[PDB]
């Protein structure tokens, strides 16, 4: 599914020289966020709440209603006059359905008559007359590099904000490509680069990773706190298994990490007996800092998913 396409991404990009792995994440950030995780290779011209959504200042050169008439169009499957209104007479668009017919396509969008003109020309496609061909995943891929090689100079390969400029002359969705960034880099580790640089398929292996709960490991220290705080906790803790206890400790260690606690103190129990409260500092202290889990759900929480989302919370 994703993984199929995002691996075929990964190697062509790769194969085209992105060696760097903070190089390799952002272009990956970028081209997941504008394609929402490369399942969508052409552009939506729907837009639910309202005309504010339209990003092309341009879309409201015939007056605010033409444009909601172009949307109300659009959502009927007829997004000729809201494409004309969005790119018609820019980028090469000047005969009548060119708009359209150059509509964004892609996990970077190629949009406007001319950007196929050149990305055709530089990757001997028939772009200009098979426009179609852009959102195909092979030639998507190859396209995106491409957009990426040739609109990013070097200086801002490594930032998703600088990044983003370059390509969009515009920062948006700044949040969203900042997320997926870290999550790249977390993936991205050395023995996946050196797979992607053999051209295997399935390089991109997550492998099974240690737990919070050995030595050294990200959040092993609140663990550990938690951990003895709940074994303190003694037949009053609820806790039947050895398994249910390090669940919940993991997912107290990642609520602490969560709202900046740096040790679990206290461990307090709350609401009838449904909640745990991990306390930083004396109970009387105004500056004491706290975190809570329902406590159902923590012991049958996955040490492995609260292990995963505290590393990622530790790298943000």
């Amino acid at each position: 599914m994703s993984t199929d396409r995002e691996s075929q991404l990964l190697r062509q990009a790769t194969k085209a020289g992105i060696d760097s792995p903070l190089e390799l994440a952002n272009f990956m950030a970028q081209a997941g966020h504008e394609s929402r995780g490369l399942s969508r290779l052409n552009e939506s011209f729907n837009f639910t709440r309202g005309i504010s959504q339209i990003p092309v200042e341009a879309a409201w050169r015939n007056g605010n209603a033409a444009l909601e008439s172009a949307r109300q169009e659009a959502l009927r499957g007829r997004p000729e006059n809201l494409a004309e209104l969005m790119y018609g007479g820019r980028m090469g668009n000047d005969a009548p359905g060119d708009a359209l017919k150059y509509h964004g396509r892609g996990y970077l969008p190629l949009v406007g008559k001319e950007n196929y003109e050149r990305a055709g020309k530089a990757l001997d496609l028939d772009l200009v007359n098979q426009p179609e061909l852009a959102a195909q995943p092979e030639h998507a891929g190859r396209i995106a590099v491409w957009q990426w090689q040739t609109r990013v100079p070097e200086g801002a390969r490594h930032d998703v904000r600088e990044a983003t400029y370059a390509l969009n002359g515009a920062l948006n969705g700044i949040e969203a490509r900042r997320q997926r960034f870290e999550v790249w880099q977390q993936k991205l580790t050395p023995d996946v680069m050196a797979r992607l640089d053999r051209g295997e398929v399935g390089a991109p292996a997550q492998t099974v990773a240690r737990d919070m709960s050995h030595a050294g490991e990200p959040g092993n220290a609140l663990f550990e706190d938690a951990r003895q705080h709940l074994r303190q906790m003694g037949p009053q803790s609820g806790l039947r298994s050895a398994q249910e206890l390090d669940n919940t400790a993991g997912a107290l260690a990642l609520g602490a990490q969560k709202a900046g606690l740096s040790r679990i103190d206290h461990l307090l129990a709350g609401n009838d007996g449904r909640t745990l409260f991990a306390v930083q500092g004396a109970l009387g202290d105004p500056a004491m800092l706290r975190a809570s889990v329902d406590r159902e759900q923590a012991s049958q929480q996955s040490l492995a998913q609260s292990s995963q989302q505290l590393a990622a919370s530790v790298a943000q």
